[PDB]
DNA sequence: TTGACTCTCTTAAGAGAGTCA
DNA sequence: TTGACTCTCTTAAGAGAGTCA
């Protein structure tokens, strides 16, 4: 099994070549009508990608690094987060975007967490908004808003009480 | 089917059957400290489930009529919302149970929208907690709250920038 | 050891359609 | 005509693993 330090030279190869991914400046709302700003590191759009990095879908990648003869491979979001634990309350933790910017490798726009929580963070007011999440969004989230329900609660008799 | 009138026969047959489903009294939270009660009219666990209606999967139903010597079939909480647009905005119109109930087929319950504003419910801190939702939501959403993340975004050097 | 492709799978909110009796 | 089963598919947040040079 790979050891602590194995791990940490992973971690540290990963970020030496995500620090030097294009940086892109984005302004984003916070919440409460406040604008805010995020400098994502965003993987190229298509090949060559970065040492160890090579895209196995649309908007998937995978890091690889071969050590001691043996390939080891992860999902390319996943490697800051290798000396934690990868479960909590049964569930499997993923890497979750507080960027909202999928091709966005920064690991200050990362967390680990449920896929849920993750999914739910679409939806979260923001930081100046009344975000309650404990490790707190970055931005509000993209979905966050009235909607655009097409028809609403309704019956055409008598038959149903709220 | 094709008419108008076959149409509001169908919604007619519909409210009529699941107007005999038992109804269940829930106690919710609506956010804000406060608490409410929603009546679930609650298709049965175990076949027979009502005249038209059958189990496609695990809480997964259909309702089925015979129209002019032809079987016409719809997924069961789609039947209250068939005279309106089946998109919107080019994404495809769902059932979307504000009481957070699957086997209820109450359509005071039920609203009619893309499949992310159905989603983003679940995360809603409810009608007494800020709901913001144009068609406003009967109770807080079950996965509201700080969420249980592992680990928070961080970095080993010095290569990132919030 | 490395790059650039290939494939299928998970989850939890939702769907359509066929086989028998 | 109606009932009770069977199967796979959609979406958008996420994954693991194979092949070739
Ligand atoms: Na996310
Ligand atoms: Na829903
Ligand atoms: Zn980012
Ligand atoms: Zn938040
Ligand atoms: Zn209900
Ligand atoms: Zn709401």
């Amino acid at each position: 099994a790979l050891t602590n330090a194995q791990i940490l030279a992973v971690i540290d190869s990963w970020e030496e070549t995500v620090g030097q991914f294009p940086v892109i400046t984005h302004h984003v709302p916070l919440g409460g009508g406040l604008q805010g700003t995020l400098h994502c590191y965003e993987i190229p759009l298509a090949a060559p990608y970065g040492v160890g990095f090579a895209k196995n879908g649309p908007t998937r990648w995978q890091y690889k690094r071969t050590i001691n003869q043996v390939v080891h491979r992860w999902g390319s979001h996943t490697v800051p987060f290798l000396l934690e634990p990868d479960n909590i309350n049964g569930k499997t933790c993923t890497a979750s975007h507080l960027c909202h910017n999928t091709r966005c490798h920064n690991p200050l726009h990362l967390c680990w967490e449920s896929l849920d929580d993750n999914k739910g963070r679409n939806w979260c007011p923001g930081p100046n908004g009344g975000c309650v999440h404990a490790v707190v969004c970055l931005r509000q989230g993209p979905l966050y808003g009235p909607g655009a329900t097409v028809a609403g609660p309704q019956q055409r008799g008598s038959h149903f009480v709220v």
